[PDB]
C-alpha cells in the first residue's frame, strides 16, 4: 500500500557499506559522539540518497512516510532478545546505516523515559506486554498514534530499520492529508480548536517519576498547520474529548483511519521513517513464538532542532531528561 519508496541500488547500498566504517564510536556509551560521526559521514552519501532524504526532511507535501529498500544484509544477527532493557539493535551493522540516513534528515535524539534512553531501542515483542499498548505489544492491535502524543519535545521523526520482519505485523500509515480529504469543512475546524486532553504513555510512567507538564496534559488541537500541509496530534487510546461532540469527532477520525490507512510489512533490509508531525501510525496483531527468531526492529528519533530540547538535554548529551517529557 506504501507510496513514498526509495530503492537503493546495490552500488547505492555498497556506498553506505564503506560509509558506516567512519562512524567508529560506541552508539550507546558515546551517543553524542556517534551521532555527530554519523551526521558529518553522511556527506559521503549518494547524492541521489541524500536528495531524496533532504527534500523528506524538508516536509513539503511529503507522504508523511518514506519506506527505504535495499540496505545492505545484516549477516550476523543476535537471538532476538525477549525484552527491550539489552539494547541488542544499537550493536548491529544496521544501527550505523541507520544513523548515516537518520543524520541526513535531522538530529537524533533519545529520551530517558522511554527504552532507557538508549541511542536505538530494540522493538521486540514482550510477553507480559503482548496485550498492552506499547511497541513490546503483539496480541492487540497498537491503536493509532503521534509518537508521544502528549508530550512538546516528541520527535520530528521515527525511524524503525528492519531487524528481523514478521509477516502478520503491519505497520499501519495514516496522513493529516488523508483524514482532510475524508472530512466536511466543519470537522477540520473543530479537530483545529483546543478540544481533547492526553495523558503520557504507560512506557514513560516510573516509581517516583514526576513530569513538570502533569500527567494529563492539554486541551490541544488534533490539528495544526497549514490548511494544505496540516500537522496532527492524536492518540486514539488516551486522548479524551472536553465535550461530546468533540468525543464523537476522534471516533470520527479512527473510522477514517480503519477505511484508508496504509499498511506494510517490515522486512529485513528495510527502513520506515514515518514524519511525525505528518502521519500517526499502527500496527497489527501477530503471534510472536518468543524463540530468538522473533519480529525485531531498531527505533531511533529525530529532531530538526536540538536546541528546542537543550533545556532537558546535558551538554554535548543526547538524552532528554524524563521530568522534561
Ligand atoms: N509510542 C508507544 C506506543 C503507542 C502508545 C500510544 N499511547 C511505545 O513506544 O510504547
Ligand atoms: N513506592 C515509593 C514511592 C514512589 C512514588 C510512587 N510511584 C516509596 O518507597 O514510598
Ligand atoms: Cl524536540
Ligand atoms: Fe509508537
Amino acid at each position: 500500500e506504501v507510496s513514498a519508496i526509495l530503492v537503493l541500488t546495490s552500488s547505492e547500498a555498497s556506498t553506505l557499506e564503506r560509509v558506516a566504517d567512519l562512524v567508529t564510536a560506541h552508539a550507546l556509551y558515546a551517543a553524542h559522539d556517534f551521532c555527530a560521526q554519523a551526521q558529518l559521514a553522511a556527506a559521503e552519501l549518494p547524492s541521489r540518497v541524500v536528495a531524496r532524504l533532504q527534500e523528506f526532511a524538508w516536509g513539503d507535501m511529503n507522504e508523511g512516510h518514506l519506506l527505504i529498500k535495499g540496505l545492505p544484509q545484516v549477516r550476523s544477527l543476535p537471538p532476538t532478545p525477549t525484552s527491550n532493557v539489552h539494547a541488542v539493535a544499537a550493536t548491529t551493522p544496521m544501527s550505523r546505516y541507520q544513523a548515516l540516513i537518520n543524520e541526513c534528515v535531522g538530529r537524533m535524539i533519545a529520551y530517558e523515559a522511554e527504552g532507557h534512553g538508549h541511542t536505538f531501542q530494540d522493538m521486540v515483542p514482550s510477553a507480559m506486554s503482548a496485550h498492552s499498548q506499547t511497541s513490546l505489544g503483539s496480541a492487540v492491535e497498537l491503536e493509532l498514534h503521534t509518537e508521544q502524543a502528549f508530550s512538546p519535545l516528541r520527535p520530528d521523526f521515527v525511524s524503525l530499520a528492519c531487524l528481523r520482519g514478521d509477516p502478520r505485523a503491519l505497520t499501519y500509515l495514516f496522513s493529516a492529508r488523508q483524514l482532510v480529504a475524508t472530512l466536511t469543512t466543519q470537522e477540520i475546524a473543530m479537530l483545529r480548536e483546543p478540544m481533547w486532553t492526553t495523558t503520557v504513555d504507560e512506557s514513560f510512567l516510573a516509581e517516583g517519576r514526576t513530569f513538570l507538564l502533569g500527567f494529563e496534559r492539554g486541551p490541544i488541537p488534533i490539528l495544526s498547520g497549514a490548511d494544505d500541509d496540516p500537522f496532527i496530534v492524536f492518540d486514539q487510546d488516551l486522548m479524551r474529548g472536553i465535550s461530546a461532540p468533540a468525543q464523537e469527532l476522534q471516533q470520527t477520525v479512527i473510522r477514517a483511519y480503519y477505511a484508508e490507512r496504509v499498511s506494510h510489512c517490515l522486512a529485513p533490509g528495510e527502513m520506515l521513517l514515518i514524519d511525525n508531525r505528518r502521519a500517526v501510525h499502527g500496527r497489527s496483531i501477530f503471534a510472536p513464538r518468543f524463540d530468538g527468531a522473533d519480529r525485531f526492529l531498531s527505533r531511533s528519533f529525530i529532531v530538526a532542532d536540538g536546541s528546542r530540547s537543550r533545556h532537558a538535554r546535558s551538554s554535548f548529551g543526547r538524552v532528554v531528561s524524563a521530568r522534561f517529557s
